[PDB]
């Protein structure tokens, strides 16, 4: 028994190597407030998914902060302790810390509550964040379904396949959603499901925002037929919420479009776009039996 | 014969890494209607590479679906069948399908030629697709040139290599376009032809989109020469045309713009934006004979 | 001593594969010109980063090239050898070599200095990129500062680990700026010591843009502890300044924007941005003793 099933177990016959991969993805859903005789932005796939595409990824919007009707001027930073002042001491003129978005004029200006802020020179009013609201604007993106499409390449063989299986069909991939007990391979997912999957709650990373990996998983025996070499599919949740043990923020991106009058008078809004990012992370490696190759590394059991 | 001979084949002596990677891509070329005299948008890559870059990858613009002047409303539904309706019977209010681009108000409305169709609360008019416009609208993209830098590293080593081998100059390379019978290194490559090679036909594949593949294969023996390591290059069509048996939509992307009279009456136009994507999936192994590990390998073979 | 030792220090015994990773980055810090009383564009984060993030990888615009208030229409070629023209010979109506951005009307027109330069259909005033402005105009870029923060996970195990080590905390990182003297984990970068520690200076590769690789590198003996598994940081150039040797354009990319007035008169302004590109490309292979697969291995050598 021994000496031939360890080799046999343990595949060192089997010719193996990593996968390339190539990934396209959309996201389907709406989501609106009010109805007929009124009006409310209705939110669509051309809105809420910027940047339109990216490489083996995606965004979607779930929360955002609005920086508005901006200027270049004076105006006092926000209450943080690291420069909240009583006076003019530490916040030296001229100078401007890595944290900061805007150069001190060495003035400790009063602002309201707290009675003072060091004052600087930037866009104003500046951005606050001090309250990331609640609940999430883009609440309704739970319901939003994702579809990964994701065609493999092993260049090895001539062999190539995709995630879309050769058996799935038009009106089955029209309304199916993925679920590990029942639909093993329809390549859409639904928001909510692929962060419970993960075991967290998208009502709560919703609000801070997050990174998100559907590790679509490849590995096959190529012995078997090309009818049986299958994708298996996993979720997990790529940033994390330990706070004041600290992270630097939770996942958002801070775009910006500006504007004139006919005159030039310039301005800049800002969007503190918080939302989840979702890696398509493809990885595999697959094994053909090869005897050429097998002979070598058996070779070496043979012995 | 036999012992040396099957390892000096094999090579278990080399001690062998897998490839890391960086790529830049630009496209180059120009596409026009009429001439002096008169006026129609020429188009030049300031235009139509949008996104001006991503990661590996760049898109090409081949052929526009324009909806136009749009506000938030109510209107039909286009003509497919699993909303075709008779009358209301399936299409509950307040409901939408993950199909859709609005939500319903129970109404089957009147609609021209099939006499009705659902309502939904909408942006309006809805996006038509049914018809995607022949030929496609870029077609003079077939005679643009891609240019593909790519430099590659092994960590295993202090090497690296740059695709535009050491011995191709200036006033070839401003002319040079790729041919694997007697151009085999020249970084330029013509759109028409990477789809030609993958045996596709261009004049085709940009009326509805679709994904394409350089492959740039690594693959050296680097004891012979830092001369002597090379570049090989392959051309792949990754999306597929199994359509019926389908595949979702052949590859595109819907951007969208937006704007506001100074009374501030918003308009979105949503360009549902067909093309080839080209991808430069780089991927290679390399080996170097090394004493050190070659002596564990052969010292199987030894024994 | 030789066959366990061989073994041993080899580590045929541990079981490895190679990561999956995610990345996010950020960049910090301001520049101006000018001070109260005054007026002149601001410099944050929403402005240089554009576009606003991308797969493992970011961009800043050091150096632009500014292409103003364009119509379509009649107008010379820039002053360039391969279509300086004494007189119209080669230079065919109706062709465009594929270098240009216009076509030809077979005109060598009037242009100043060099009394002629041949006539295209185009965009119009072309492009001129023939003096790449000196200083680069966003010279304050070597002080900002980028946030790497990168996950590892490995599909071989339940492990995974972020760069941001388990005992690094909120007042120093708030602060910390990394020096592989003294700050082995810092996850902040200083744009300038990036490029710095790879041998270029910051001061002269702003100018006409280039390509830079934050090499984080993970080895790890798992063996060990989850507290001793740690990453290494290293910085390398991946453009080369191989001039007249020729490397096609030093890196940049020549976006666009585009207005009408009320009554549609159309304008674009092109941007020929000029950067420093950031690769965030991680690798890892690491390794965990595991006696099933190692006795296999090391039993080639018990033999
Ligand atoms: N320019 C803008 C502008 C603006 O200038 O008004 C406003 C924007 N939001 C927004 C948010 C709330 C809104 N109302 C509202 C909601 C609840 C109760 C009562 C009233 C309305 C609106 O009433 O229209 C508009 C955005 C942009 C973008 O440019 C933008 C770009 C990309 C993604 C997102 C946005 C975006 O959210
Ligand atoms: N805003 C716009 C607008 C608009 O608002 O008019 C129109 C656009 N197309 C377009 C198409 C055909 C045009 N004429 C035409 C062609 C044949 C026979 C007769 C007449 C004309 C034009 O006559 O100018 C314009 C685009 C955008 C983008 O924003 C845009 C953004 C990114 C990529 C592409 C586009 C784009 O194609
Ligand atoms: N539209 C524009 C426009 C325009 O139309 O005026 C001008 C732009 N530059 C710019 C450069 C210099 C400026 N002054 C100045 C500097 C030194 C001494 C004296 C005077 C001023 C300004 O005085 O404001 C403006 C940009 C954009 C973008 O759209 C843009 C988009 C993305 C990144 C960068 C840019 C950009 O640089
Ligand atoms: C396509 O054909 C295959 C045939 O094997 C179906 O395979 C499923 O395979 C998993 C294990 O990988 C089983 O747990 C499932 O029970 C199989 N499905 C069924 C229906 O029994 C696959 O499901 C087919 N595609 C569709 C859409 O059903
Ligand atoms: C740069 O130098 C090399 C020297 O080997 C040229 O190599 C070509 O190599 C392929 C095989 O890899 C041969 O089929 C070609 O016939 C070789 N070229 C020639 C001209 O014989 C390479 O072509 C050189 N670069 C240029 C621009 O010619
Ligand atoms: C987090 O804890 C570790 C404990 O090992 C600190 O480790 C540093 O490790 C490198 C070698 O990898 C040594 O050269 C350094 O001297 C160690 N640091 C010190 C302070 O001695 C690590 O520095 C700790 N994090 C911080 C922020 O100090
Ligand atoms: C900006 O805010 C002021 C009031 O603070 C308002 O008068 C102005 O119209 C706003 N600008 C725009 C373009 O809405
Ligand atoms: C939108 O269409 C209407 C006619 O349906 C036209 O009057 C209006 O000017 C158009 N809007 C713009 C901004 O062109
Ligand atoms: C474009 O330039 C002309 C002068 O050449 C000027 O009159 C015009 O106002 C400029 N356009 C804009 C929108 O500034």
């Amino acid at each position: 028994y021994v000496i031939g099933w360890v080799f046999v177990w343990e595949k060192g016959y089997q010719e193996t190597d990593s996968v390339v991969s190539s990934v396209t993805t959309k996201v389907k859903g709406v989501a609106v407030t009010r109805t007929s005789k009124l009006g409310f932005r209705i939110w669509d796939v051309a809105d809420y998914v910027i940047p339109a595409q990216e490489e083996n990824s995606l965004f979607v919007m779930t929360n955002v902060i609005l920086t508005m009707n901006q200027t270049q001027g004076l105006c006092p930073e926000i209450p943080d302790a690291t420069t909240v002042c009583k006076s003019d001491a530490s916040c030296t003129a001229g100078s401007a810390g890595t944290h900061s978005n805007g150069v001190s004029t060495g003035r400790c200006v009063a602002f309201n509550g707290s009675v003072k802020t060091c004052e600087v020179a930037a866009w104003c009013p500046v951005e606050d964040d001090t309250h990331v609201p609640q609940p999430a604007f883009l609440k309704a993106a739970e319901r939003f379904t994702l579809l990964v499409k994701n065609n493999i390449w092993y260049p090895k063989f001539n062999f190539s396949k995709r995630n879309i299986l050769p058996n799935i069909t038009t009106t089955y991939l029209k309304s199916c959603i993925y679920d590990a007990k029942t639909d093993p391979f329809c390549p859409i997912f639904r928001l909510g499901k692929i962060v419970e999957n993960a075991g967290h709650s998208f009502q709560d990373m919703a609000v801070e925002g997050g990174i998100m990996g559907i590790q679509v998983n490849w590995d096959c025996n190529l012995d078997r037929a090309a009818s049986l070499c299958l994708p298996r599919y996993s979720f997990r949740r790529l940033d994390t919420r330990d706070v004041e043990h600290n992270v630097s923020p939770g996942y958002n991106f801070r775009f910006a479009k500006y504007y004139r009058d006919l005159a030039g008078n310039t301005q800049r809004t800002l969007i503190k776009a918080y939302g989840i990012r979702f890696d398509i992370i493809v990885f595999g490696k697959a094994g053909k039996f090869d005897i050429i190759p097998t002979m070598i590394n058996i070779g070496s059991g043979l012995a």
